This record gives structure tokens, C-alpha cells and sequence, in this order.
């Protein structure tokens, strides 16, 4: 639903740090915890912004289109910065921007592929983006890859413009990598990177699923979609 992404500096990295819970609702009535542990580091040289502690404040909406017999994610996010006390690439995010997703994943040696297309709006902090599984079914569930699958999209008020990392880092773009481990079952390793191509805010994802079990909620589909 909506969920707190906490943020610290790592300055030994010149980047950030970030943590979080996700709730996934099981069909059961329960819930499936996904604990978040998150790292984000500049790939350009040029200075970048190191933030004071923070969080982003973050509501997924999903859906799906009834004209689309593929497998897919409809998506419409909302993210504003929020947290603290009364950069060039924060120019790049003044109007709405095209996004590119690319994910290639492997869940207990099952492949599969996603790519993602839509628009970022950082003024509002708004993102709409829909999703196709391209290599068949997708063998986990929707839920689970919305993390995965732009936080340069976040809205952060005046009061806390230097403590964008994610914009300060653009064009050339951050790293993010993540351990996402699922309680009771198995984890997420993934690296992204992050970066304006041409005109086009592109995340292109690897992501390795190790530890699940085979009649878990993930691989078996056992999460709620919305």
C-alpha cells in the first residue's frame, strides 16, 4: 500500500543507504514480510548531494489493463521526501520525463525478463509505468518486483533540495543495489543502474531470487495483487 523509505548518508561510499519494510498482503488474510537493506552510489565523478537522515513517503497503485492478454503491471506510484527541520541534475527533472525499465531476472534458476515503459513527473512526485513479463509467465508474483523495478521521481520539498542524492547524481547516473529478504522464505539480490540515455530516464535491473521455497507465498503465488 504506502510504506516510510528511510534514508541515510554513506559517506565512505559518497552515496546513500536505505531501509525498509514491505508489506505484502497473502491471500490468506496474512501478511509477507520483505525487509529492505538498499545501497546507492554515483557513477559519475562530478560532486553529488549527501543527504541528511530522511524518508521517502511512497503509495504503489496497482492494476491491470483488460485489453493486455500478456503478463503484466499497470502502475501508478506517489513519492514525496519528507523527514527534515525547517544541483544541475535537478534541472533534468522539471518536467515529465520518458522512462525505460529493463529487468532480467533469475529465481531459483527460473529466467525471465520485464521491460517497463512510461513517464516520471518529480514536480508532483507522480510515476505511471506499465510493465509486460516478455518471456511468458512471470514465475513470482507482480508485488514483489515493484520495488525493483526510479526514486530520481520523488518529490522533494524546497526545504529539502540539498538532500537529493538521486537527482544530484544525473545525468550519469547512480547505482542501486539491493538485498531484499523475504521472512520466511527466500531473497532478492539485485544491482541496477540508473541514468538519463538521451533524453530517456533508463533502470536497467539484474536480479538474482536465491532460497525460495517451492509452496512459499512467493513462488507460489500466494500474494495479493492490490
Amino acid at each position: 500500500n504506502s510504506h516510510n523509505v528511510y534514508i541515510t548518508a554513506d559517506k565512505q561510499k559518497n552515496g546513500i543507504k536505505a531501509n525498509f519494510k514491505i508489506r505484502h498482503n497473502v491471500e490468506d488474510g496474512s501478511v509477507q514480510l520483505a525487509d529492505h537493506y538498499q545501497q546507492n552510489t554515483p557513477i559519475g565523478d562530478g560532486p553529488v548531494l549527501l543527504p541528511d537522515n530522511h524518508y521517502l513517503s511512497t503509495q504503489s497503485v496497482l492494476s491491470k489493463d483488460p485489453n493486455e492478454k500478456r503478463d503484466h503491471m499497470v502502475l501508478l506510484e506517489f513519492v514525496t521526501a519528507a523527514g527534515i527541520t525547517h544541483s544541475k541534475g535537478e534541472e533534468l527533472f522539471t518536467g515529465v520525463v520518458p522512462i525505460l525499465v529493463e529487468l532480467d531476472g533469475d529465481v531459483n534458476g527460473h529466467k525471465f525478463s520485464v521491460r517497463g515503459e512510461g513517464e516520471g513527473d518529480a514536480t508532483n512526485g507522480k510515476l505511471t509505468l506499465k510493465f509486460i513479463c516478455t518471456t511468458g509467465k512471470l514465475p513470482v508474483p507482480w508485488p514483489t518486483l515493484v520495488t525493483t523495478l526510479v526514486q530520481c521521481f520523488s518529490r522533494y520539498p524546497d526545504h529539502m533540495k540539498r538532500h537529493d542524492f538521486f537527482k544530484s547524481a544525473m545525468p550519469e547516473g547512480y547505482v542501486q543495489e539491493r538485498t531484499i529478504s523475504f521472512k520466511d522464505d527466500g531473497t532478492y539480490k539485485t544491482r541496477a543502474e540508473v541514468k538519463f540515455e538521451g533524453d530517456t530516464l533508463v533502470n536497467r535491473i539484474e536480479l538474482k531470487g536465491i532460497d525460495f521455497k517451492e509452496d512459499g507465498n512467493i513462488l507460489g503465488h500466494k500474494l495479493e495483487y492490490n
